[PDB]
């Protein structure tokens, strides 16, 4: 059926199986969240956001919203602000990718760029002081209850209803604000108990598990912080991926699987297979799939990546 | 329910409803083909051809597919292939943009450049060569019948459905090998014979109008010749667009509806605007947006954007 | 996500696979219409005919629809009527089911029966001859193209979308207005011109093929007329079917595969047996199930069915007969 | 997509408004789960049940399952066997109506009846004693974790995505074996605990609020025992509703939004109505619709229906009444 609002088209994502990439005797699914109109899991929390917000007749129209995002949150509440009629202003450091900044721009949202290696730390100062400044709302996506809720009512019922009556062992995940991983996993609590909650975190940024932090290449992941949203006792398994790692395994799921992800999506992916490798006969695992891979051409991801004809290959 | 493969989750769009840039006595909606997983319309044929042709005993695994594409379908052509087991080969011209290019390798296809001001008159020429010289299998996309069956059968199906006991008057939309253009128009006719198939041409590139051709900035549209699986009989209005309006009309789309789709469907929805403006009141239109904006980052579609942080503005 | 109107449910119903009815070498999927708000595919054209009625001007809140009808039409006007605030007087047979009789009058139509033996040819004068007494909206569900034309858009696009790369070699259906099959079977030939298009007849009731009518047990099917939307271009295959093997067909599809659809329903499987039974191996074929087999209860779909407890089934398990 | 059993069609039912039924200042949108394949809400246990059999290696094919029933999971097992290869045996009381029992022989199943007013306790005790003596596989709908379940995961999760981001006061729903209202009730408590989770039962047969049990017509409702899947912390508001009501509520939706369901749905509509007579202004209100109103022809849902022709109500119109 027709759709009022784009906005309309958030969540509902499909959840497929992996054809070649999982070792014979298991099952590794992905839940592929680039389908969000965004092109990313971020539209979720947007939208939540922004709803609860109005909701709470804290948001007017021509309002401005402040956020401080590695990326994906900054575009996903760009779209929702030019769609509903609000100003959008991204705190992001300058490492990340430049796609993010155009991205950004392209829904209309203004660019508030500081020094990556102060973390996400950092730029909430920032926004934080932006906003007393100017009086601008802050959609506060690290503490922020309408971030994990709304992960719990879609991003969990999408799960649990695609796996109904069907076997379900790993559900694994990385974490920015851990809104998804604390949304699901509480839901999974209930419901599915049995199935084994793995939450990573980038070798060289583990924060819950060994207090360590450094800027790290896998996007979206690690702030230098705990976030105020997350529920730890969902945590089965607490485990470490390696960024390279993480970009290889993204890029063997573009061209084994047919699926262009992100660096985040490629981790989880990792974590996933290498469960998988050592479990059981039957185990079926979960993983998801942050965003496309499409926001990441200038990054590590595509070193080594050659843009001219295969001259040399046809050489051949 | 659960997919097998990503390339199950290919068509079945959502049709969305412009909320402000469409005339007040009017409604626009727009098909949103970047929700393909490939991100763009090219999925459908992608896959099409693929299964034709395996069930004609033409393709089997490991066999290589070359095509001449100006992106979009060498980037999908190149995800089938990896999903299912195929190489894949892509003739393109060097002035498309650098996005294409990556996509395609991010896939594991393979890359064949040749001078954009060729055409895809030249292109199809030198993919047809190889062809002949390695043995490899030919999509002829401006020439395969599976190209506009797949659009009578799933993007019409999909249009059809939506708009079944709806008013609509108008179904706009550009043309490459002219396959959605053919397709869906052929169904519509037989369906809905009072809406007016609108088909437009760059202003610098109007072969059917006026038997011109140049380069043009419109990626995707006005090949250098009439494709062999265009009906011409399926056209009610032959309209022109600019390449600078299509670009400024993208823009507006994703700062003022929240929709980040490529040149041409900024020139679609342009087109769209042009007949509500001065059409009757409840009159409904249907644009086509094949793309997602993502693989435009680096043209026109950018010029003067900003990737520095907004002191200026914050000055103020 | 929510919908506003119980009508907005309408169509887009499954298409599912037999598992054990149809023959080794072969595939034969089902259109399950029961999937619809009002049970069956009527429908489709009853939200069509009422749709295009408001648009052109025809039909305004607290009128009033009157025609005639084998059943599920009436219960679908009905079920839209209720929904959208009009009146329905529904004119049928006496002799269709009784519960086609309490679901028209449960969405609050009311009923206007006459001799069956007399078929549609004898109720639609009815119908017409109350509407130009009470100036009533006529549906005219034989001739109206708003019939015919909500299938060519979504029964066809559905069925063309379920298939869309895939093998596809004969669609079956039977007919009663036609709609089904000269909409669906439209679209098909600019699509997939390859698909054998097959309708049958009841045996008893072979009005196009022969010229035959006689009162028969496949309700919703072969009035005693041919119907002004049918295009008879669309037809490849024009076969009968007789009322038993259908209604025991019906029997089989509920015990052997979990699909309780009425007898028309038992008919296109049938058929589409028929031809799977002779057919070349990787054969697909597609048959619609028009209806719910939960209103023909009081049948001959019933005949025989033991409404008692199983004594004596447990008790001939004690033993060893 | 195509689908390859039709039980795969089970759940993802739709949630639609009221159109007209609902006081000015709210909104009451209804969960209709007659649109799945067995006609009511009772498919998502049986799947459930069966499935979870299956995995627990409790279940091989020529297997018979026996289980007592008020009707629709009597159907829904029959369904699920029928489709995946079982036998089964459905123990019901004798007062339940008659279109349970032809429904449960449609699908294949056998029959075993027993005095109603014994209650399911009194059919538990049959069921349990017929497994023993011929080692047929038990459902036990009212202790089976796998009921609630089914719920936590398919029905609760589409109630959240269909209400997430928007407004959802009260959760209104009847029980039998309660897996409804916990499975969903639990999953409500940990995502919206503000929701207000209503739980009805018959007038004559609150057996939770007071103990008290009677024969009564709200079929599907109400066993004369506590079941052992009841999680009682998931309610909020226990309040009672009387036959009747339900019946005339049910009428009142069929006929004023073109929704036809059975008592036990008319029963917590009428219960959210009475809510939203005196409820805040943008109060919304989701009330369970278990199943079609299609199996309760026979029953007093249909109390003085005409099943003759309006030859009054057509002279009525000619004169000046
Ligand atoms: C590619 C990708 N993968 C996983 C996650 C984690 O998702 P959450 O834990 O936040 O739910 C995110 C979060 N992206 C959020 C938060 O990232 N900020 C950090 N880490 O400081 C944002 O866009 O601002 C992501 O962009
Ligand atoms: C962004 C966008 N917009 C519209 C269309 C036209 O769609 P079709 O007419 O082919 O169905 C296309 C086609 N893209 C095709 C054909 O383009 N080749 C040309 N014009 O020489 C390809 O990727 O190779 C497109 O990439
Ligand atoms: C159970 C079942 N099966 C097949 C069909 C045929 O569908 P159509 O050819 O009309 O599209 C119908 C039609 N039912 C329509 C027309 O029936 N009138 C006749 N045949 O005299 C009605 O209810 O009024 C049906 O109720
Ligand atoms: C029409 C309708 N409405 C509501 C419910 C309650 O649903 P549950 O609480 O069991 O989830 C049911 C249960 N039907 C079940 C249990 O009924 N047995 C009782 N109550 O003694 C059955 O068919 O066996 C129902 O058939």
């Amino acid at each position: 059926p027709l759709f009022n609002s784009i906005l309309d088209t958030i969540g509902r994502t499909p959840i497929v199986r992996l054809q070649r990439m999982a070792p014979e005797h298991t099952s590794v699914y992905v839940k592929v969240e680039s389908f969000n109109p965004g092109g990313s899991v971020a539209d979720r929390l947007a939208l939540s956001v922004v709803l609860d917000a109005e909701a709470k007749g804290l948001l007017k129209p021509g309002d401005t919203i402040v956020e401080c995002t590695s990326g994906n949150v900054g575009i996903a509440l760009a779209m929702v602000a030019a769609a509903r009629g609000y100003r959008f202003v991204a705190v992001m450091g300058d490492t990340y990718s430049v796609e993010r900044r155009k991205l950004i721009r392209a829904y209309g949202g203004k660019l508030v760029l500081f020094p990556g290696h102060l973390g996400s730390k950092g730029g909430n100062l920032i926004a934080d002081e932006l906003a007393e400044k100017y009086g601008w709302f802050r959609a506060r996506q690290f503490d922020n209850p309408a971030n994990p809720s709304y992960h719990r009512e879609t991003t969990a019922s999408e799960i649990l209803a695609d796996f109904a009556g069907k076997r379900l062992d790993h559900f694994v995940t990385g974490f920015g604000t851990t809104g998804t991983l604390t949304g699901v996993g509480q839901m999974l609590r209930v419901a599915r108990p049995e199935v084994r909650v793995v939450a990573l975190e980038p070798s060289n940024a583990a924060m819950l598990a060994r207090g360590e932090w450094s800027p790290h290449q896998i996007q979206g992941l690690a702030p230098n912080f705990v976030p105020g949203v997350l529920d730890r006792s969902v945590i089965d398994d607490l485990v470490t991926m390696d960024e390279v790692t993480a970009r290889d395994t993204s890029r063997r799921l573009a061209a084994e699987e047919g699926i262009f992800a992100g660096i985040s999506a490629g981790a989880t992916v990792a974590t996933a297979l290498s469960i998988a490798e050592h479990a059981p006969e039957g185990t079926v695992l979960l993983a998801m799939l942050p965003d496309t891979g499409e926001r990441y051409l200038s990054t590590f991801l595509f070193d080594g990546v050659d843009e001219g004809s295969d001259d040399a290959w046809l050489a051949s």
